[PDB]
């Protein structure tokens, strides 16, 4: 799961707001090992692939619930009648609307606890994790906080420090691109004709403008795509690289991972040079 199907689970989700949690159960939620009965939610946001869901109630301890859609993972919104089969975490509220989360990683935050913890992409405090979400927002492509100016001057300082991966490896940083997944990096790198084995410093200054722009147009259109879903309409194909046995050109592609993080890609030798 990627951008912009965070934004997109976050404004399907965010009207439960401001409503009581009646009954909590799944796997997920025991492992937390907090009774949340009876806590209102406060606020939903997003950052990345991370959705955050803050808990309040009066004279207890306030948490956040961070969820990381893995693949196939979702959050839905039903209600009691809904299947509630393989889910990891059931939540009804007090408007009888329960939510579901299925496939995905599950996490308890106290903004008070000063423990280390790994995120996806440093070591910190939990406490600093979740101000650090409130940050990345302005870097997120997808997300309605995105700060252009802040999100070039952030971007040139991890050119700088990640000048020797390749490609793939660095628009996958969820420190400089959260949201940014599989499917993106190497549709942006094929409408961009940027050999994904390149490294990062040996691309020069009005390329990396290009992959950013060509980021946000994907970005915009699988976003596009899913408001003429909703209104019972087709957008159409817009994938032109991924899993792709020819290019559109008519090239013969090559697939395997690649980088550190062992990710899957297909490339056009030829297009991309
Ligand atoms: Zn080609």
């Amino acid at each position: 799961v990627e951008a912009p199907r965070i934004r997109i689970t976050y404004e399907k989700i965010r009207h439960t707001k401001n409503h009581r949690i009646v009954s909590i159960s799944g796997p997920s939620y025991k492992r937390m090992n907090v009774d949340l009965i009876d806590y209102i939610i406060r606020k939903w946001w997003f950052a990345g692939k991370y959705i955050y869901l803050m808990l309040i109630s009066s004279n207890k301890p306030t948490y956040v619930i961070r969820t990381h859609m893995m693949m196939h993972g979702r959050i839905l919104v039903g209600n009691q009648d809904s299947p509630t089969k393989r889910a990891f975490m059931i939540i009804q509220l007090d408007n009888d609307i329960v939510l579901r989360w299925y496939r995905s990683q599950i996490t308890l935050l106290d903004p008070n606890c000063l423990a280390e913890i790994k995120t996806n992409y440093t070591i910190c405090t939990t406490r600093q994790a979740i101000m650090d979400s409130i940050k990345l927002m302005k870097y997120d492509l997808s997300n309605n906080r995105f700060d252009y100016n802040l999100f070039q001057s952030h971007l040139k300082n991890g050119i700088n420090i990640h000048s020797s991966e390749i490609i793939t490896d660095f628009l996958l940083d969820q420190e400089y691109f959260p949201g940014v997944g599989n499917i993106l990096q190497q549709e942006a790198l094929y409408d961009c004709k940027i050999l994904p084995l390149k490294k990062v410093q040996d691309i020069d200054e009005p390329m990396f403008d290009c992959l950013c722009n060509s980021l946000k147009k994907i970005i915009d259109l699988l976003y596009e795509s899913y408001k003429f879903r909703e209104s019972g309409k087709e957008f159409g194909p817009i994938l032109r690289i991924y899993r792709k046995s020819l290019c559109p050109l008519g090239h013969k592609t090559i697939r395997k991972k690649i980088g550190l993080r062992n990710r899957m890609t297909t490339w056009c030798p030829v297009c991309q040079l």
